[PDB]
């Protein structure tokens, strides 16, 4: 019953205002044996996505309120190598999503 897709964590976040149990930081990932070269992290870490790092924004392709932060979290993930979709969410609980590795957003909450 893992939530990890991107309408699960927009309405979980919304809810919340936190990301669900099965998520971990890349800090925490890579000190559970996390080897992103490797594609491991479902070995190292079964059940468990990366998500709840800060995201600069320094290209301005999200909105930047001032004194507002984003954050991002894996999307889909279950295993091998990381994929290249993932959840955007702001202080503010906006929400967007990427399925380009970070090229593009579009607005989902
Ligand atoms: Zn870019």
């Amino acid at each position: 019953q893992v939530i990890n897709t991107f309408d699960g964590v927009a309405d979980y976040l919304q809810t919340y205002h936190k990301l669900p149990d099965n998520y971990i930081t890349k800090s925490e990932a890579q000190a559970l044996g996390w080897v992103a070269s490797k594609g491991n992290l479902a070995d190292v870490a079964p059940g468990k996505s990366i998500g709840g790092d800060i995201f600069s924004n320094r290209e301005g392709k999200l909105p930047g309120k001032s004194g507002s932060t984003w954050r991002e979290a894996d999307i889909n993930y279950t295993s091998g190598f990381r994929n290249s979709d993932r959840i955007l969410y702001s202080s503010d609980w906006l929400i967007y999503k990427t399925t380009d590795h970070y090229q593009t957003f579009t607005k989902i909450r």
